[PDB]
């Protein structure tokens, strides 16, 4: 097995660890949170409104978070150089805080002693390896990897299947995103985007997403052909991606439906999923599937011009994929 | 002035009348609601959660709804043939219930004595005259007219400006619609669409919209080049339309921004509006503008391939446009 | 085991059956829904936004809803006299539609052939037997029983413990109820209460609840000392009951906390539950506990004057209690 | 007139100034916000989701926020000693940030040059003068005053009328509060209360309120007889206070209804308001009334034991009362 440390007990950090203990694929040896105390950690992990209550035992004995009978060392260090990652015997360390995206900031964890650092947020400098798309391009030499973003994680598997099968000359993506921690409850002062400062509960917030531009990085051919936008709506856990694209080769919508289905049942299993049911966002809650294609929703004007709909549990699916990344990395080692 | 009767005191009916007394353009002589009593009518009209409280006096004296000093005759007849529209001295009658879209059903109001019937819901057989697009094609001979739909009312003015200026080879529309009366509070049995039966508060409901196909009717050239889909999200009053289209002639996004601005300040005034501010859905609440273009949100991949964002207050903007339709019809007479 | 038929596939009906197959205590032989088709039934049962997705297999073979390998006969009869309850071999039949509360209406199911009828809605004429309070007063002679209401089911166990231990001279209850099917998404015409017609998402609806007056029926001593009111807020699944009462004998809040805890761990187990954690409504979602006391929230002005807070999953907890009722009734037989 | 400076452009600060320019009672000469730039200030003031769009002109010329033709000096100073209140010619300064509640912190504004400081948050040391209850006890000698809290502002006028008329031996208050800035959109780390860290949209948060204990300060007789609790629900702007109290002298509910009505139409006008309509929270949005009694909702078990319901627009009503306070203070001078 691979021992994994987590930096930050945020939404991503909490769910990365929940997925790890559930899946079982990686054993979480250590968690570092500058501000969250051990007693608070038990509370946060035990109860999640979006994802139900953690099943298993979370307890706080002798400074150790004992989840499912496994004690986790807890660190309270603001700067990653200070964190004793090597002493915690953590092979891989997942940067989740998100304030350390740049590879230099990531390498502070490396001096701690972590053999490799994984970034749960898109990083420009770091190479990005979305699972099921470009994961097999990973090599042992790389020590800092990014898992891109939840939106990109959803988009790319669908893009990989459609682009290979029919070709995509050009594409535009609209994402109906779910509320994030960034969005304030009522109108509030967000200096960067005045758009997000506005309250989440009563508004519909149009924001800019680089996820399509990140898919262009992970899938080389597609680069420069995908850009997008996002709407933040008052939904707690699940979001939907919509790719309006002009194919290179003609395609009937039932052909599009078939190729996705074939991919879902074959190599993109778990990474991609195909549902014909009359599904809604709630049905996709607590999903493992990074991307789930909906067949009914998408409407195609022409064989060439098609709209594709794919629902992703942003918080859960991404976190499960991070765990999968690390398991794959360990196998490559 | 023109005396206008309203059929149905539903969301559309209530706001059509609020707009009428506010704008002042049409005087509402009569309202018919099979199920809503006069005392209830005062309550419903006086307080609207989405649109604030009606300003003015709504009272119930001698069987008359006296709004702003004007008494409105009230009818309780389920079938429109039974309604005494002629006795109420109503020139124009606005079908709002929506169960009488077909022109035959509409003509029952005509026997009542209404010179013309207007349908606030899209009707296949009836000719559809969206204001500011094909309104000038109205002739005195026609007695049954439809104002199409809120979604189509938003789409078409934007489509009229872009298509004329740059051309549109093909287009696909995604609408983040606001909650409707159709959507149940919690999971409920909707036989037609299993999708809508699902609860509005916690879900994101992907539905099918014929509004793009209706724009193709109102603007002839565009017919067969626009189709779409809609997502129902938990937002009370305002929705956003997104047109991803491939232009025929190249266009820089700043050129697109200019032509819309020119149109907004010139002939499509009120019908269309251009805002560069960092707006959100709430800002567009209680708007008169059937369509309001947002410049910041839309992102263009290529000069040819562009995404256009336009926000519409579905309940208010449409209702104001219905009033405008009738005023235009009266002038033509 | 006891074979149980369900009338109505509404929120209560769906969850009564989910609880039955999960708990395992009663085997659901038959379901009758005048309007819901078998194919729709599979959909509704499989996906619930409030309660996650049903775990197990729900399928539709040969006119039978096969849930977890057990086929359920399906009936489409509007009037209960017409339903073949005896042919379905159903011993107990749960009226859930709620339009048949009166015992005469209930007895139509009895002619169908159901030995006993259970009403999931409070019924005046029928005797009401809340589980864990007056359940042991059930006798074989009675054929029509009511399980009261979710609100009463929460209130009474707490009332039973406090009243016995310290006495309650007088009490007033405020319930922050969760959204119901009755509440319209946007302002709508509800003739009975103008209050509920108003939209659920944006409003806070003060309604009147007879649950406190029903507790007075189930616990005789308390009768005439409890009345209440309810606020409908935009929360999907869980509600909280608040009993402000003046004790007869002095009580320190830590004494109140102890007696409830003792009751929860002893005879009122499952029926009542005590939590000291910093819980919120989401934590109580998908709960079996009809009433869960929160120790932290309640504040006592004097030893005599105390405020007690208890959270109940209205949809799930009640449904589980209905199953428990029937199991108890079968044992008594 | 009195020239008033505002410290902090938060929800309270923005609405205190909106009320000031609308009412007209105080002229806002200066606003200080350490983090909010002038351009951002125009945006925040112009658009408010909860309160509609500001009516009038807000512009940014020569470093001055020109609202309705009046230029407001803008300061960017974190510490109040540094702020040039005297240079801004501001007689009264409203502390709104809330981090400077203690009178020492308040006196830093005093050295700036502000003759008097007003605290929009409850302050222990500062004397608290709720309008319409103890306002006439204000004297010129006092330089630091607090306007208590929105919850206390609602409670006390109702308490003043009921206590005087019938007497209140003891009282307990439950407030269904609306979402605040404190409540995070999704589960988040709030160290002080683990309860509030939980997400506002999906939860119902039981918190502790000292407002009842503050009413005991403003009305001396009542001190020690009122305590309470609050539930944070997902409603954007309006909340409801519920006082369950045992009167000293008998009272029929229609007598309670009368005395409140008499008070509303007489001395507690604007401060208190009585409505018999079937009102809901939305109806009270953008209200000036600090407290509005609802007659229908409250239910009385006995003449002695009564439940009283009063709805308050927390953000708007309080802010208007702050303006009224200062006008009263100026008159006393």
């Amino acid at each position: 097995k691979v021992k994994v440390g987590v930096n930050g007990f945020g939404r991503i950090g909490r769910l990365v660890t929940r997925a790890a203990f559930n899946s079982g694929k990686v054993d979480i040896v250590a968690i570092n949170d500058p501000f969250i105390d051990l007693n608070y950690m038990v509370y946060m992990f035990q109860y999640d409104s979006t994802h139900g209550k953690f099943h298993g035992t979370v307890k706080a004995e002798n400074g150790k978070l004992v989840i499912n009978g496994n004690p986790i060392t807890i660190f309270q260090e603001r700067d990653p150089s200070k964190i004793k990652w090597g002493d915690a015997g953590a092979e891989y360390v997942v940067e989740s805080t998100g304030v350390f995206t740049t590879m230099e900031k990531a390498g502070a964890h490396l001096q701690g002693g972590a053999k490799r650092v994984i970034i749960s947020a898109p990083s420009a400098d770091a190479p990005m390896f979305v699972m099921g798309v470009n994961h097999e391009k990973y090599d042992n030499s790389l020590k800092i990897i990014s898992n891109a973003s939840c939106t990109t994680n959803c988009l790319a598997p669908l893009a990989k299947v459609i682009h290979d099968n029919f070709g995509i000359v050009e594409g535009l993506m609209t994402t109906v995103h779910a509320i994030t921690a960034t969005q304030k409850t009522v109108d509030g002062p967000s200096g960067k985007l005045w758009r997000d400062g506005r309250g989440a509960l009563q508004n519909i917030i149009p924001a800019s997403t680089g996820a399509a531009k990140a898919v262009g990085k992970v899938i080389p051919e597609l680069n420069g052909k995908l850009t997008g936008m996002a709407f933040r709506v008052p939904t707690a856990n699940v979001s939907v991606v919509d790719l309006t694209c002009r194919l290179e080769k003609p395609a009937k919508y039932d052909d599009i439906k078939k190729v996705v289905k074939q991919a879902s049942e074959g190599p993109l299993k778990g990474i991609l999923g195909y549902t014909e049911h009359q599904v809604v966002s709630s049905d996709f809650n607590s999903d493992t599937h990074s991307s789930t294609f909906d067949a009914g929703a998408g409407i195609a004007l022409n064989d060439h011009f098609v709209k594709l709909i794919s629902w992703y549990d942003n918080e859960f699916g991404y976190s499960n994929r991070v765990v999968d990344l690390m398991a794959h990395m360990a196998s490559k080692e």
